[PDB]
């Protein structure tokens, strides 16, 4: 079976080597170094859920007839995209919602786009090609992806071609017969080095000219391969348990700058070779977004259903259920666990065969979704944030609860309404880790900037949505006078 | 009976004369009063409708084969429920969203409490009986209705038999052999005496103690009982033009006090009779507070969509639609809508069948949208306040395009960038009516506070909802 | 004495006889129709207590020595400052902060404009001198006035003179001997044609470029000017009691689109002519927008007393005072009166003075209260509409009190825990009338639009702030850890 | 000369030897253990600063005619009490006003409450005599203090004697001859065992009730009293340079839970014994409030600017100062200061004598604006998470800069418009340490939180407010239109 285990996962990022820097030095192994070791250990679990529930987690390949991860379905039916939604939230409980780089968001992407291919072969038919061979290729080998859609824009007020420095950003330096060659810089590759491969492609939002040709790729690579440099931000793990940092020592993905120096891509692995228009539409004519927000707004409810359970413990661990605010609070986390579900429950059982035979999930429901969502996050966090209060700044160690000379005065102090001190710290540490640690303010500020800017992506819901008959129905009522 | 047509409708409205008061004096006819006639003619067309489309508006009775409204229809099947919830919206539309006691709502509410009846036989078995009798009297005859669950709580801080007046509120003077008598006083009747009958109910949200048992009162009766009076608050229809008050000159509804002087209710009419712990249960045993959310959201959805046609029109006519934060405010209304709508396809499709084979909604997703959508309300209204801007205060009348001294000047003027002056004029009078009218401004009170206080609604909304898998999701969490 | 009575100011207007416009019918005597009669009285009230409180509402003019309006004063001290706001604090209180063109709005910005009126030598050295004389004028005959700043934007995607009808908007026309010729179009004259007389001037934030020179005017005109039309929008005053409608029934102001065709405007009124350049410049170098928002601010804070008064009422009359949602609605209503006293107290007692030798306020308070309380005013609003309920829509009419078959049910009906029927649906058609009637949706309105747009007020706020200071304090603060 | 160096300073703490524990040790000592050096040393500076500029930090006592702190001061005068504010403004200066519990804070309760005393005498005429001894000896030896008013609330729905443990909260065991004994816990302690004295007092807002006596207490001790034990929250200082973590390692002034077990208060450091109506005044009739209000809108203000110099650099920094959006969110921070330097301004200019002769800042105005502010500060932070947008994840340390194969990769990639790299995310890292790292986190929290919980704090803003001259307002207008039917 080439559906991958754990320690199979494990093995192939330990031999493949990346050039991954953090902190002022080189990584030898990503597997053991303390920045890395414990998200590595929490996608491998992901890898060993699929042989222990096979059944739900796998499916056969339609060209080879072997299991293959569910994430990487071509749904036909409105039950097989069902059945790919329920895989991804049996992975996102794993992980609390907390991971935006688990296999199934890319593995979506890269489906859509194999299926959904003829976009590219407007360039040449084997860009095309390349993008069937490509998905097969990531579904037959288990592969684990990223991606990079961020250019270093230095100034915002201008195009990437105006900059200062103009060759910052990553461009084609030449063509060749057995490939390309890249050169420059793409920003925030979440679990960069640290996946078997990577894909980069354009914004999902922001839309680029014709004088932005060179900046205008779209390929898949090694992260090994010759010439990339992984440079990791600071890690969010700071080497601690997970009774202490119970989300930082489990989900800490990373971020990291994409480095080519000059790195040769074989033309096997492009899809976009230097062509805004045919960019600027990557997402929209392969239903790539769709598939994506697919699996975004389950993963979304997975994790408003965490969020709603910690604000729920902490209302009961304090005793403060009964005041008319509180309970209110807790409604707006309610509210936006049902809205969720209710657009998830329409993308699915409203879903529609597109020109492929794929079944498309209303993507009116999910657009929704998608542009609501990040808005609305970082007050589900402001929420917690207000009624664990001054508890939440009460967080001594565990270490502390077995400390000889203060073991029992900390049991005592910390104690809650229903609960004991160490029950309460446990808890208390819970929400703290997901709101107002390093980690949990980048949570925050994640969810914010998902699919890129809200701002952006609000001109672009406004700019797509289908205005006129809205228009037709009020001219209408004011000729009735 | 045969289902009433406009003309049916207007007829038993004269027919009845009701007790009705308005600015100071007795109303002889609702039908021809300014303040009534043109809401009375809006009433009218939707029961033309169900005639001009009786496939859509129309069903055959299970009892007697006739046909009857269809948004009385006790849905056996999801395609019933769509085909209720379809018809809600051919009346929606024509009203645009802005009716809030059009038949269908109070019609949803008699259907529940007649089908799930077996609460009231706590009390006692005859009660129950009432309730069937009483859907399928409103059904077969094409009773229009509305309700009254509003108390004159005086001092919010205490319950009614605390108050310094404890008779103010309607209560049960003494039982009878033929019915009972009742007397005090309800509020907030919309549609008061320009209905045929009047449900008298609890409260959605509000709860009831011991102490209030005299007032806990469930029954229907004409409006013209003897004993019953409508004392309307002032009309925000101040007999203009439906071109300079697009909205207020058609669907003004009126909110009337309704007083009740020893009124008698017969036996058959009764549901609840004095009883705390049954009101309290009414809405949601019955299924009524579900039926009753179907209605509202999909007539929520057509409103949405009324809101949204203003604010895209608005924007094309000023030419400021390139604009981030006017791009942004569209972005906003568009987003309520998809939520309501995803609510109402989920509600409609995940319904199952109830004990009394009833195709009930979804109410985790209806729930969560009418407690949401009040809140949300203001902030459609802001946002055609604000994008309208200056030109919502250039609002000159109809009969000043007609002037022959200024009539050219204003048209000159008044231009924008896409449209004449008078058809500019126009458009800018319906957002003013429709969020800076008294008539608007009540739009906007009314969404708020239609289901009741979200204040309650919340606290309600909380303790209702299941919450025990999300807090075993976290434990478990914390254990490994 | 030339301050003017209550009767003075009516008869001037009634005959003057401006061309005015409402409902499709020119009207005879704005003192007498209906749309117009209680706002011209409660005007008139004002001129009224001048005369009645002497000693605060009058000064001896500094050119005639007779007693002329204390809000015309060109302040020179601190207390001369304070004493033109308790003036028009005086006024604001007898129109509950409800009035947008009270005469001492308008009376600060042709007195700023009359002793700062260097700018204008700058197209003509005539212009300076015409706006002192204008000044002086109006402080002398005590002349009642509003403004026009407000072009009729058709496409606001582009400017005045790439509109496809570009003469639709007011400009010049020809120059002559004697005067200018000015033709077009302008809106939102707040009281439009029940003054005297009417500015018309660029706006406070939308700058005008080069092509827009021939739109960029400023001159005084009186109402009547032959070629004025004043065409009103639709009355909120729908002819009730004070007792139904208790604000609409005494301060409707009015709103009007004014037209002029081929108006003759003579040299001695006019300001600036056709000059983009110095109108973008005229608010600022004048000084004239922080006396305006001087008289506004204080303004302002007479209408905020004025909402906690009916909030606390609703709160006492319903017995909500002691949820908690109801004190913290309360306390933001508490919080803005608070925050507004404050830029008030600062703006004057650090006033300094400019070098005309006027006590200027201090700005920095003034412009961030200006800005402010614009974008919060609608939440104070909200907070009335949504403490008073279904309150607000049990409002019967006094005359259904009146009735016999029905007054005393009315009566017990509509008691609260604390007052009757009478004084709780009295008490409840105040709140009713101030943010739900089409007079109380306006106020909302005018308070957000006040000195324009929030959005373009925010960008000009922002570019308009000394930035530079804040920087350097970060980057010095940065420079401390650097590695080399 | 009495005030203190930071030598001095940091001497004192070294052979004082609280009972300090964190991440699970005792703390040898506070002077060198890496959670506590770098604050011990920016509170050092603090001390170091008085004497650099001795004419403003300093005056002359009034008690012994020597030196001492500024922020001790007594005022008399409008000019005394804008002298103090000055002072308390430099020091938050140089910690970009986010010192929760620089000395100046405390210094300003315990005048207060040293001057203002005559309340505690309502229970025993010593108490009184002990708040103005204990005044004169905290400015006499430039004590530094800090304070804990929070009881552990357990179940936050019921009273302290209500609690399933009514013996957790801090209370009194017994009176003696020579003092009294107390156990129990205390629970927000900043700056707990790095400061020489802990002040145990009432809460600011939250109202205690009979039943409630036993935990009523006002007192002031040395922080190694026996028996005292301060237990730390983990420490948001993880030992990183100033270049990349700019603000956690010079200013986490960490949170303690405070411990007694059978602890021994002489009489002569008692101010309330066992009195919930006279703990539940204490803060208003000395005019305490009113002084700590003074220090912290001051402070405020100086972190305001700092908050708004973060907000400009970041929009120079990436070019984006033309966009609406972006403007209007500049304009936001600008309004919040320029409405903190209004209240502080009509504070100190309206201020008035009060029956001891302390010259009073207006409390209408820093009533309204401590209140306020933390309301308001969440949105400033949210401006700061909002405007740095990816660039706030892109931040590498300091060692890539240095490292030979990536550090000119790294340079050139994280350029701005107007800035290198280098600078670029220097300052983002300033931006994110503000805003999204632990320290930010609680410095968000912290300032919401500052003086107690708005929701209570609300109710005790309308419950204090004079309301009746507004209703009478409105009733007179009303009266104009009565009919006499």
């Amino acid at each position: 079976s080439p559906a991958k285990t754990g320690q199979e996962y494990m093995e192939r990022l330990k031999r493949a080597k990346s050039s991954v820097y953090i902190h002022g030095e080189k990584v030898e192994d990503v597997t053991v170094h303390p920045a890395f070791c414990n998200v590595v250990r929490s996608m491998a679990a992901l890898y060993d859920r699929q042989y222990e529930k096979p059944e739900k987690m796998l499916y056969r390949s339609p060209t080879t007839g072997q299991l293959v991860g569910m994430t990487f379905i071509q749904p036909t039916t409105i039950d097989e995209l069902i059945a790919r939604r329920e895989a991804t939230q049996e992975w996102a409980r794993m992980s609390a919602g907390m991971m935006g780089r688990s296999p199934d968001y890319l593995n979506a992407e890269v489906m859509a786009m194999g299926v959904a291919n003829d976009l590219f072969a407007e360039d040449d038919p084997m860009f095309a090609e390349n993008a069937k061979n490509y998905y097969e290729y990531a579904r037959e080998n288990d592969i684990s992806l990223t991606h990079t859609l961020i250019h270093p824009q230095m100034n915002r007020a201008k195009a990437l071609h105006e900059q200062n420095d103009a060759d910052v950003p990553l461009h084609l330096v030449e063509r060749r017969k057995d490939g390309i060659i890249v050169s420059g810089i793409r920003l925030l590759a979440t679990q960069g080095g640290i996946t078997d491969e990577i894909l980069v492609f354009p914004s999902t939002v922001k839309k680029s000219t014709a004088g932005e040709d060179p900046y205008a790729l779209a390929f898949a690579i090694p992260n090994n391969t010759p010439g990339v440099k992984f440079i990791c931000r600071e890690a969010f793990d700071y080497g601690r348990s997970s009774w202490d940092h119970p989300l930082a020592s489990r989900f800490e993905e990373g971020d990291a700058i994409v480095s080519f120096e000059n790195v040769f891509v074989p033309w096997e692995r492009v899809f976009v070779c230097g062509n805004s228009s045919i960019c600027n539409r990557t997402f929209r004519e392969t239903n790539a977004v769709i598939h994506m927000s697919h699996q975004v707004v389950a993963k979304n409810i997975v994790k408003t259903e965490f969020l709603l359970g910690v604000t729920l413990c902490l209302i009961e661990a304090i005793g403060i259920g009964e005041f008319q605010h509180v309970k209110d609070k807790g409604a707006e986390i309610m509210l936006v666990l049902e809205t969720m579900k209710s657009h998830l429950y329409r993308a699915e059982h409203n879903a529609k065969r597109d020109r492929w035979g794929t079944m498309t999930p209303d993507f009116a429901a999910l657009d929704a979704a998608r542009n609501w969502y990040p808005r609305i996050y970082p007050r589900l966090s402001e929420i917690i944030r207000i009624l664990g209060a001054s508890g939440l700044m009460a967080i001594p160690t565990e270490a502390d609860f077995h400390n000889e000379e203060i073991g029992e005065i900390v049991s005592r102090a910390m104690q809650g309404a229903t609960v004991d001190g160490y029950e309460r710290v446990q808890l208390f540490r819970l929400a703290w880790d997901l709101t107002m640690s390093a980690f949990g303010a980048r949570q925050t500020h994640y969810e914010y900037y998902f699919f890129g800017d809200p701002v952006r992506m609000g001109m672009a819901y406004f700019d797509g949505y289908e205005k006129e008959p809205y228009k037709q129905f009020v001219r209408e009522f004011l000729r009735g006078a």
